């Protein structure tokens, strides 16, 4: 996260840290007990690995009583997501069982109604991605209001010129934005899960370059199918 602050501990139960070798790689978010959902291209850098997530945590290096670290049973990528693309840019995560929930831990409900944020709205995205333009990474987690862009303005050539379908949606990136770190992270707007931070190579914080996230929305099947 870029030009935001630090988030209220344990203040979003739902925020997952999806690590490979004990280290962050995306974010992540609980959406039932045994699941969590991320983007498909964090795996393409756990090629060589073992994936995990990490639930009930603010500091990724600090002990605290709800961090759990859970295995991961199956890694399920969106079928149509291609390893060039920011297209269904979605993984499911089913942990090795069912996390313990408590108050830093519990699943956030997500949008099934495919109907777009109005724009202007504000949304919350969290993440322990890098914080500035050096690479520097938190250690606690970080997050950031930014408001929602109606899909024509994100579209245009000066834009992501038409790159966003009916399935993506923009959120503003100037001087505040998701960055490398925050992908698979959450969109949460209005108490629930909009969006997915996409995985795609971005440069953070230039407002002729928003912020693209997945509208979980257009996958509620895909989603209800992985966890029947």
């Amino acid at each position: 996260i870029l030009g935001g602050r630090e988030a209220e501990a344990h203040a979003r139960p739902y925020m997952a840290s999806v690590q490979l070798n004990g280290a962050h790689l995306c974010g992540g978010v609980l959406v039932a007990e045994q699941w969590v959902l991320s983007a498909a291209h964090c795996l393409e850098d756990a090629a060589d690995g073992k994936v995990q997530v990490l639930l009930g945590a603010h500091s990724l290096s600090q002990p605290e009583p709800s961090k759990r670290l859970y295995d991961v049973l199956r890694a399920v990528p969106h079928p149509d997501s291609q390893p060039d693309t920011i297209d269904h840019d979605l993984l499911l995560l089913q942990l090795s069982e069912k996390a313990t929930l408590g108050p830093a831990v519990r699943p956030l409900p997500w949008q099934r109604v495919d109907r777009d944020v109005a724009p202007g709205t504000l949304c919350d995205v969290a993440g322990w991605g890098i914080v500035n333009h050096a690479g520097r990474r938190p250690d606690s987690l970080q997050h950031v209001l930014l408001p929602v862009l109606d899909r024509a303005t994100c579209n245009r050539r000066t834009h992501h010129d038409g790159a966003i379908t009916e399935r993506l949606m923009c959120a503003e990136s100037n001087r505040r934005d998701s960055c490398k770190g925050d992908s698979g992270g959450p969109l949460v707007c209005g108490g629930v899960l909009e969006g997915v931070v996409t995985s795609g190579s971005r440069v953070c914080g230039n407002r002729k370059k928003p912020g693209i996230y997945t509208r979980v929305a257009s996958y509620a099947a895909w989603i209800d199918s992985v966890l029947a």
